[PDB]
């Protein structure tokens, strides 16, 4: 048993127990094509899909598993059984960052920052963005359209590089104009990482819900089309790493740059906030003009007067960015799991475990590997990976 319920009778977030071998239905279980040979995919929650494959899609110079603080197994997910399970253990991990009250507020703003319907060369048309989507099948074998907010899929080669990345624009930058775009993150629930930490020192394991939120934060970011960009580097570790972990790592971008980031974004919101005023028309859709400007009004907590006319509230915006940026970090979600984590974005370890969240002997949505009731409850034991050695396998 997988304990996806510990409470109720329904998961709270994930919207169907699958299994990989459920039949497809054109719905929440469907053949899918990114913008290639259709993938099996499941609709965990509105917006948000579960690709149980490896990644060799996204980047096509990437489109093999071969090898050239990293790790290569290129049998890793090509059996059913290993589809099965990396389905269930994402949807344990979402279980488990909903669990919380600060996994539910992240989840929440992701499923609302749409992508920005930016796509139409006039500027009075509102239009999609056609990579902001996927085309899922039917079980006739037709097509639609449906966009999406953020996608889960499986290591490409190097099985621990997990990361939140994007298809981009000819022209904009969809993650720093704040428009947004649909998130692909690159993650595994069946391998973590280890650091040392004394409470002789001690090895022991992140706990993949951890590594999924801080994921999920640059996805909220990046879906607010607010991220830093990737040229600002302490020397590399990126503002946004730094952003993103939170604790006293975040205290170190200058405060005043801070402010000018938040004026930045402060306009391009402002931006699009006139650019809904002088929309005129539609197109791609059966859903009128006022109903796509209402979608962005709800996205970016817009004001709308008398007149119709939507504008920025300052207090709102600060609010929205201040909980994007500075609430939702990887720091404060390991408060809200009381798990032991490292202390600072660069002191992890070379060890690569193979693990498996997915039995509820092995972990739980409440308490990870830190069984209650059980020595594993007492300092950490759980992720202490020689005394919960059965938990952890090691690699490298
Ligand atoms: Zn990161």
């Amino acid at each position: 048993s997988s304990g996806l319920v510990p409470r109720g009778s329904h998961m709270e977030f994930v919207n169907k127990q699958f299994n990989y071998k459920d039949p497809v239905n054109g719905v929440d279980i469907a053949y899918i094509k990114i913008p290639m040979q259709p993938v099996k995919a499941f609709k965990i929650h509105n917006k948000i899909w579960v690709i149980p494959e490896r990644d060799t899609f996204t980047n096509p110079e990437e489109g093999d598993l071969n090898p050239p603080v990293s790790y290569y197994d290129s049998t890793y997910l090509s059996t059913d059984n290993e589809k099965d399970n990396y389905l269930k253990g994402v949807t344990k991990l979402f279980e488990r960052i909903y669990s919380t009250d600060l996994g539910r507020m992240l989840l929440t703003s992701i499923v609302r920052g749409i992508p920005f319907w930016g796509g139409s060369t006039i500027d009075t048309e509102l239009k999609v963005i056609d990579t902001n989507c996927i085309n899922v099948i039917q079980p006739d074998g037709s097509y639609r359209s449906e966009e999406l907010n953020l996608v889960i899929i499986g290591p490409s080669a190097d099985i621990i590089q997990f990361e939140c990345k994007s298809f981009g624009h000819e022209v904009l930058n969809l993650t720093r104009n704040g428009y947004g775009s649909t998130q692909y993150i690159r993650f595994s629930p069946d391998f973590t990482f280890g650091f040392e930490e004394s409470l002789g020192a001690g090895k022991f394991a992140t706990d993949p819900a951890v590594t999924l939120a801080h994921e999920l934060i640059h996805a909220g970011h990046r879906l607010y089309g607010i991220a830093i960009n990737p040229n600002r580097v302490f020397k590399e570790v990126s503002f946004e790493e730094l952003r993103t972990f939170g604790g006293h790592d975040a205290k170190f971008i200058d405060s005043l740059q801070e402010n000018e980031f938040r004026l930045y974004y402060y306009n391009k919101f402002k931006d699009i906030a006139s650019t809904l005023n002088k929309a005129k028309s539609i197109v791609g859709t059966t859903a009128s003009l006022q109903y796509m400007k209402n979608v962005f009004k709800e996205k970016y907590l817009l004001s709308e007067d008398t007149s119709g006319k939507f504008s920025v509230d300052k207090l709102k915006f600060d609010k929205l960015y201040k909980m994007l940026t500075e609430i939702y970090t990887e720091d404060n979600f390991v408060k809200f799991f009381k798990v032991l984590n490292r202390k600072t974005y660069l002191n992890f370890d070379k060890a690569v475990f193979k693990i498996n969240i997915v039995p509820k002997v092995n972990y739980t949505i409440y308490d990870g590997f830190n069984l209650r009731n059980t020595n594993l409850a007492a300092n950490f034991n759980g992720q202490n990976t020689e005394i919960n050695n059965m938990n952890f396998t090691k690699l490298k």
